[PDB]
């Protein structure tokens, strides 16, 4: 396989899980029990890029769907979005920059920094059922730390 990938789920530091909002939006909320099945399963691909022992470039797509998280300027500000791609050309080792995130291992958690926009991270709100977004601040009110769970694939 050209590019290596692994399936996983993500949960923020407040233990909120991720679910599909509209066709192109992700939302975070406290889930438990049977509702767990509703959570989004990602296909994390290890792509080409600046690498380090604690910083690894990845692309995040939805498992079995030609939809990838992307970072673009929307209304003069870095913005997170789900982008549709040609199902025949993805995933690939050399992903366009907007699809690339630097997976950073901290204390015992993970942070996902946009390779395109330095110091902007995939974040969630403290509030229930709000969209997952790209935030440019750490240590504030918004959550930027995550944990990852591997799935049977």
């Amino acid at each position: 396989a050209p590019v290596r990938s692994l399936n996983c789920t993500l949960r923020d530091s407040q233990q909120k899980s991720l679910v599909m909002s509209g066709p192109y939006e992700l939302k975070a909320l406290h889930l438990q029990g049977q509702d767990m099945e509703q959570q989004v399963v990602f296909s994390m691909s290890f792509v080409q890029g600046e690498e380090s022992n604690d910083k690894i470039p990845v692309a995040l797509g939805l498992k079995e769907k030609n939809l990838y998280l992307s970072c673009v300027l929307k209304d003069d500000k870095p913005t997170l979005q789900l982008e549709s791609v040609d199902p025949k050309n993805y995933p690939k080792k050399k992903m366009e920059k907007r699809f690339v995130f630097n997976k950073i291992e901290i204390n015992n958690k993970l942070e996902f920094e946009s390779a395109q926009f330095p110091n902007w991270y995939i974040s969630t709100s403290q509030a229930e059922n709000m969209p997952v977004f790209l935030g440019g601040t750490k240590g504030g009110q918004d959550i930027t730390d995550w944990t990852m769970q591997f799935v049977s694939s």
